[PDB]
């Protein structure tokens, strides 16, 4: 919805919870991503929003995609390149083979299972997180 209500303080420790809540609210997940580039991390949570997406484009840029998103961190000279494990990755590596919506869904569960307490787990030892809190502004 554009238009929202008082209260940004109270919603931001949502995301103090866990990367899900971060995720449903909109400035929750460019807030806890901008900390990720700094750490040069990004590039997990990048990946796995590019895919909850994917599935969302249309045929005609759904496989388009496909192959993209992973020439983006699933490929080796990329600026996103991650790291999946071998079972994983090799299992990806296959799928990429045929483009659909939920071929990259394994490496989805991966990434997700680890930065949930992979990156999160920092953001609240950061300041950076905490500053919404309270109030990033002069005063």
């Amino acid at each position: 919805g554009s238009s929202g209500s008082s209260g940004s303080q109270q919603r931001v420790k949502r995301w103090g919870f866990g990367m899900d809540e971060a995720l449903k609210d909109p400035v929750g997940r460019e807030q806890f991503l901008k900390f990720l580039e700094s750490e040069f991390s990004s590039e997990n949570l990048r990946f796995w929003l590019a895919v909850e997406d994917l599935k969302k484009r249309p045929i005609k840029e759904v496989p388009s995609r496909v192959q993209e998103i992973w020439q983006e961190f699933l490929a080796p000279g990329a600026p996103s390149a991650i790291n999946l494990d071998s079972k994983s990755y090799d299992k990806t590596t296959h799928n990429v083979k045929e483009p659909g919506r939920y071929t990259f869904e394994d490496a989805q569960e991966h990434i997700y299972k680890l930065m949930k307490s992979d990156s999160y787990p920092r953001f609240i030892r950061s300041s950076a997180y905490q500053e919404l809190l309270s109030g990033p502004s002069s005063g």
